[PDB]
């Protein structure tokens, strides 16, 4: 397939070279530009399988009656603490054990809620005997799941009662759910603009281009000379009322950098003063590997829909773990508000069988229900043992005070990082906006730092980057995505820091290193 | 359990947060009867080796 | 001298007989994992004895299905660290490294059972690939692809320079009579080899100075712009001073090689370069011209097992020297070690020294034992898998608590800077007393007492004796400390028999 | 193959077989030291981090691990090693226990260099048993622990020279046949030394007739350097030989220099070294790789009587030579003159400067001391039967197609065995075809049809001076299959050269009938 690496002729020697690759891994990237981790955290799913081995022995403390198969019953909420009690006492020498321990004191002693609830909704949640309720999320899993979305969104100033979220199946279907709730409901029409951050991978830009929303796409594009920012004159784009509105994902896919400050700034003073009626849907998977992040959302909270995945951060692509976030009042509500009468009037009927007064449905609340065709409202919703999982890695971010989690990672980064760049002149200059979860492997700055800027402009002349792919490929059976595009003036790839072990970046350094050189024994 | 275990054998680095690797399929046979044979008297587990047989 | 005598202990010995502290401190999971390994092992070998006996004899571990087996005892030990420490290695090693991981587990099984002879004889191949890349690591030169460095495992840092001086001598690459750049001040054992009759090496000081916190002026280093130096023999970080070489001058050694001396020969000794913020090894600078000596004694707390590599790159300036010798030479080499291959003349500088160690004939039973070999990578593994280097950040605080216990009645510690070490700390008289009474006191003071008063007395009041000051001349009365081999109610002891003797000293002076 | 390439590259066998209750003691000696460092380390830390081990009650804390571990082997044989230091040799067991538990933490440089205190009486008392030294006492022995016999090959060569008592030119008797190696050394040019054959004598099964050792006699034969077992021919010097040495030494030369490697005298019976017999003339050179299975280790030592010819020599040496040594090693201590031979081999052996860092790793003397008590606390010598048992199976096994082993007598060791096709020719079929056979075989098609059907090569075979189709195998390096392979072949041979012999003969009498 090869979809995003797409996007002796020289079509058919990128269809060679796609052919190479041979890991799900490699061909992730080739056909959708994600990077899935090779690193995961095992404490909070340890401590899911441990709940999960209690839980399995309150349901058959609830089966009546002797048999020869393995049935159980419905786990009883009452006297739930003390069993649970014994449960951690009997297993401190099992880490998750004493995990759930700690996650019963932060949720009833830091978050101040019900013990026997919190503990009874995580039991019947994993034995996953019960369909959700409410639809939209578990009650207790979404206040956990709030307070880790709200602190690493760096949005502690919204007060976290006036957020909401809906459970889903990753980032990947917030997307789909979303975009389809927005034509749904009239807030995206036909021929209406929508501002796109770029770059950004295939997927993103393939969605508004979808028939069934005959949608026309403007880029906001980064600025390579700025360390991809994107610069004042490109956000002020978004100032044309016509584009209704802005789809960033932050930090960056493919370049990898989150927004600086004086970014969030522009974005908020033209929302407050030129667009108040711009909606923002921002896709912040990558949050957590920058420093001091801070998001949209964060940022302006009533003009935002957020999308986080866990998939990324805590090694979960498989898990399928995402929430889209919405503040109590927003843009979204705002607009439906607006609508003509013609459209309230549909909506009225098409929403009738969930609430009396449709009018008063909010939009997050519509996502639900268009998730499932409306009819189906009531057994829509992310699967219980889901929502659990979701809550154990939520709770393990915030119960880790001095992010060790996160330095493990970010260091493990930098250390892949130095093991690539060892024999290119080392790693490029970093600041204060680099995540660097995709890097961008450039041939006239390597031979620049290796040889000096004369052979390197010779260099690049001599090259491409379908040349650069191909002798990294041959070497190393990885291939990595095309940097720029083959017919670039500057041959360069990218790799991601996150699916590949040290000695695979080696390998790759040690390809390129050897095409430098035999570059500048001809340039000698 | 056996998993997080699998995970953790491909985890390269000292580190105090439980943090793990992708699970091998080199030798993965043999690593799951050792699990099966050292856990024989919990029910999950003689249910696993079963599955294994009838697949 | 008469300090051993008044103070008697093999800690003051070996600090005056060999200008070294020996560690008090040790690094002892990759130790545990050495001994559980070694357990695993006598199990594997037990099993392939195939004959009914009671008495303890083994047979050869096999490397069919080791994997497998090791797995299973790294799962049935999960609450033993040295096992888990072992877990984690395999993983590096296979997973990080990327290398054959039933050949790593069978080179560790066999080697620490030490049943086969060390081959290749200059370094076990798995061994060598994980070392190098710690070596690379703690000397800061990541930017030397690491496929380019070999290594000889040889008995610490003490074998390495002997078997290095004695196989210049013998390849003709230092002959008598050469001149040899000496990083001053060094300790004594440095001075005296290149000195032996049996080198007759002239030595040239490059002069640490003083005022510059002990590093080497622009001027001195610019001393190796002479052709007749071909060596530069230093100790970086250096002992006794204890500080490593600055960028600055890193830097102006490297411009000196790169446009006036293409030829230089460097021999750098960096054992303690582990305890210096942001080491970078003349090795990292200048790879081609030099050969690193490394040892793990200092870092690791493991003085008695005698681990130690000799770095070069795999193209270096001494294979360029003995290519560039007048075929007379050569014709002489070619019958030296003419039963070591049928090429003399392809035979590396760094496998001469191998074969030169154990008098060419031998060669095929040379090298470093096997299990010194396998605790050398345990180790390098355990620095390499310490992401966050809290081992190092450890001893570091280690240092500096003992350094402040030293200093409490001294006035602190003198002002630390970027390239502080201070494995060793110099006690100056004059510094001390300026601090507690004023500079006017402290000139007084120094004229009243020398470093033969000052160390004799701490010496008898603790039992501890101080190295002598070096490096400003004999002017100055002042001790050097380790601080690293001492506990610290013993450096507390010598800040006390320090500061009464300022105090008496004030009493006079005051009165 | 590595085992292949070692018996080519360096004339020797590498063990299959290794002394394990001697290693997994020395692992459970270390799991104790690791808990004796730990509680010695004062802050709190997330890595591990020990201090030095107290000597101050470690005979309690040791009581109390071989009691809470009385079911580890390794354990086991650690408590009856404090025993025997304790009550058989007399020494201090609480210094005994903390040179043991300091040596295997590796954290002190080894002091003094040229052997821990505990550590060289423990040893010496296995060489001096090994040796059939008993009649020397103990306490006029000392030892320099090394890196194997080879690196005490290469020290004493070295220190000879520097020294002034071997110079260019002098005359080494070499006993022949000897490995490689040591013909080579002598001859470098950094040497220059001129070799003198004392020659094995075949028809006296390897044994070095009087005339051979007579050449000793001659004054400018400045050093007998022997291996003794030997290798290749693996057999001890007899009572005969030995004692014509001591009466050339006593008679003829009080001044002669004898240096001895005696590696496989634990494989004899009742052996007894030159160094027994002649101890004031003898540098012994003992390597614990092949009786312990332990190459890998790198364990040696080189023991000297306190009163011995070379510090006789060095006493002898012309002033000016003595003037410039007062220089060489003057860092080291003021009267040179008194620095005796055997710690100028340590001082040496790193460059002089470098002495008081030099010496064996403490974890490899503690393991030599552990393989040493070993086999002194074996008083029936089980270890050492087992092993000749193993190597005289191999042996049937080799010989069984090929008539049986051949006669062994009291002198032999057979850590390697020539097989000798005149022998196995005669034991199957009679004189004549074995007369016959050796000269129409050679060495060469031995070990080609060998290494053709089996892929193991044969040492060919050395010290004969008639063409004798031989080749040696080591009975040490390999399994019972392959000596039985070995064994098929060289069968098939003769049954070919059978054959053909038969042929012949039932020619020649047809051939005639005719007539
Ligand atoms: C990796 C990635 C995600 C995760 O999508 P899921 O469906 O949640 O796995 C989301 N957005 C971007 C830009 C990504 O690159
Ligand atoms: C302590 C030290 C070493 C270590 O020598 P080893 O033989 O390796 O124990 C080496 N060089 C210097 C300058 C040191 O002070
Ligand atoms: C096997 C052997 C040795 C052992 O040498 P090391 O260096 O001690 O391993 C010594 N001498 C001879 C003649 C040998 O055959
Ligand atoms: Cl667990
Ligand atoms: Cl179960
Ligand atoms: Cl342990
Ligand atoms: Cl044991």
């Amino acid at each position: 397939m090869s979809k995003d690496y797409q996007s002796l002729s020289p079509f058919e020697l990128k269809d060679e070279l796609i052919k190479i690759a041979s890991s799900d891994g490699n061909r992730l990237m080739l056909n959708a530009g994600r990077g899935n981790p090779n690193f995961l955290a095992t404490t909070p799913r340890r401590a899911f399988f441990r709940l999960g081995l209690f839980a399995a022995a309150e349901s058959e403390l609830s089966y009546s009656y002797m048999t020869t198969v393995g049935v159980g019953g419905l786990a009883k909420i009452d006297g739930i603490e003390g069993r649970f009690e014994r449960y951690i006492a009997e297993n401190r020498d099992q880490e998750g054990v004493r995990f759930l321990g700690k996650s019963l004191s932060y949720v009833r002693d830091q978050l101040g809620l019900d013990p026997a609830a919190f503990l009874h909704e995580m039991v019947d949640g994993i034995l996953g005997c019960n369909y959700p309720v409410p639809p939209r999320m578990l009650n207790i899993s979404e206040k956990i799941v709030r307070q880790y979305i709200i602190r690493e969104m760096g949005a502690d100033a919204i007060p976290s009662e006036s957020v909401n979220l809906f459970a889903v199946e990753g980032g990947t279907a917030a997307m789909a759910y979303i975009f389809e709730s927005l034509k749904l409901n009239g807030l995206l029409k036909a021929g209406d603009k929508v501002a796109i951050g770029m770059p950004v991978f295939t997927p993103y830009i393939e969605i508004p281009e979808l028939a069934q929303y005959a949608l026309e796409e403007v880029a906001i594009n980064a600025d390579p000379s700025l360390n991809w920012q994107y610069p004042d004159s490109e956000l002020d784009k978004l100032k044309d009322p016509a584009i209704k509105i802005f789809f960033c994902v932050n930090p960056s896919n493919p370049p990898s950098v989150k927004m600086d400050q004086r970014s969030l700034e522009r974005v908020r003073n033209i929302v407050a003063e030129h667009r108040p009626d711009l909606m923002i849907l921002t896709d912040d998977v990558y949050g957590t590997f920058a420093d001091d992040f801070q998001s949209l959302f964060a940022i302006c909270p009533e003009n935002t829909l957020l999308v986080y995945s866990f998939s990324k951060y805590f090694g979960a692509t498989g898990w399928r773990l995402g929430v889209v976030a919405a503040h109590q009042q927003n843009v979204f509500d705002l607009a439906l508000d607006k609508l003509q009468e013609s459209e309230k009037v549909a909506l009225d009927h098409r929403y009738r069988s969930l609430l009396p007064d449709v009018r008063s449905l909010k939009f997050i609340d519509r996502l639900v229900a268009d998730s499932r065709a409306v009819a189906l409202n009531h057994t829509a919703g992310l699967s219980t043992p889901q929502q659990v999982q979701m809550a154990l890695f939520s709770l393990f971010a915030l119960m880790d005070e001095a992010d060790e989690y996160k330095h493990t990672l970010k260091q493990l980064i930098r250390r892949r990082e130095t093991t690539l760049y060892r024999e290119l002149g080392m790693p490029p200059l970093r600041d204060e906006n680099a995540v660097d979860y995709y890097t961008l492997i450039d041939l006239q700055d390597v031979t620049a730092k290796l040889y000096g800027e004369a052979f390197s402009e010779w260099a690049v002349k001599q090259s491409s980057t379908g040349d650069m792919l191909f002798r990294i490929a041959d070497e190393t059976g990885i291939v990595l995505l095309p940097g720029r595009g083959f017919g670039s003036n500057r041959p360069s790839g990218r790799a991601s820091l996150a699916n590949l072990n040290e000695y695979e970046y080696a390998a790759i350094g040690r390809a390129l290193r050897k095409m430098a050189d035999e570059l500048y024994a001809e340039y000698s």
